[PDB]
């Protein structure tokens, strides 16, 4: 198991610790790759398998512009040091919040009419980001199992990665004991994951964009949630959602995991709402704009 390039450990720079989704806290740095010092990001991993085990999968992921995708590896005095793609600006969810610039900086918001500093399209283009991403890891085997605007990463040119680290691959994986707001009925249910219930997840995390950062199901309880959602319970259409868009999510959380549609097609329908001049997901103020309440406590 050997992850390429090999890099040399002379060569890495570290500069600061920081958080990259399921990747955990991870060393932000320099190193030098085809003769040229660029950034990047290093996961510690201690080698003393369950090491081999996550190693092997990491292997699989291949390169795609919509994953964190591996830049070589170094290992040093037992343990290895994984270098990984570094994202500028952050998880999506910290992004999508801080974009509330109505709250962030009102005379700007007021004076620009806005709700938001990003746009309808460049909320699109996240979710396709992520539908692109998502079909090309399914296709490979890969079950996410933790789908959520907090494990997507925004990276150069502002293009949406999956984090990718700890990934499932197979047909199904079972899983003990949680994200609760982000889980099919059937992983609450038996603690089943397949990439069935990846589409469901990847339903509330388009929710997430929609409502710009807000809390899936703010104010019930996870209790709550297990009780409700089967029995048809569904998260509500964001105020600023247009219908379209919406009915995307529900087709995401039908409580048959096969009716769910697949990556594809869901990057099928978003492509088309992108390419037509309308507006789907609304930041225009207008005479009235409300932004999704942020419930800490559940987080």
């Amino acid at each position: 198991p050997t992850i390429y390039p090999v890099l040399d450990w002379n060569d890495i720079k570290f500069q600061d610790v920081i958080g990259e989704g399921n990747f955990g806290q991870v060393l932000k740095a320099r190193i030098k790759k085809d003769g040229l010092r660029m950034d990047a990001a290093i996961k510690r991993m201690k080698e003393y398998r369950d090491f081999a085990g996550e190693l092997e999968v990491l292997c699989k992921l291949g390169h795609h512009p919509n994953i964190i995708n591996l830049l070589g590896a170094c290992e040093h005095r037992g343990y290895l040091y994984l270098a990984i793609e570094y994202a500028p600006h952050g998880n999506l969810l910290d992004f999508l919040r801080k974009s509330r610039v109505l709250e962030t900086d009102p005379a700007f918001a007021i004076a620009n009419s806005t709700a938001s500093t990003l746009s309808s399209q460049q909320l699109l283009h996240f979710a396709a980001d992520v539908a692109r991403g998502m079909d090309y890891l399914s296709q490979k085997q890969f079950i996410h199992r933790d789908l959520a605007a907090r494990n997507i990463l925004v990276g150069e040119n502002y293009v949406a990665k999956i984090a990718d680290f700890g990934l499932s691959r197979g047909q199904e994986v079972y899983v003990k004991k949680l994200p609760v707001r982000w889980m099919a009925i059937e992983s609450l249910n038996y603690s089943v994951y397949t990439t069935n219930s990846d589409v469901w997840s990847y339903g509330v995390l388009l929710w997430e964009i929609v409502s710009l950062g807000g809390t899936p199901y703010c104010g019930m309880t996870c209790a709550e949630l297990y009780e409700k959602l089967p029995q048809g319970y569904r998260l509500e259409k964001p105020l600023n959602c247009d219908d379209e868009v919406y009915d995307l999510m529900r087709q995401c959380w039908r409580e048959k995991p096969y009716e769910r549609p697949s990556f594809a097609q869901i990057l099928v329908s978003l492509n088309r709402m992108l390419e037509e001049r309308k507006t789907y997901v609304n930041t225009t103020l207008y005479e009235k704009f409300t932004y999704a309440g942020i419930d800490c406590s559940a987080e």
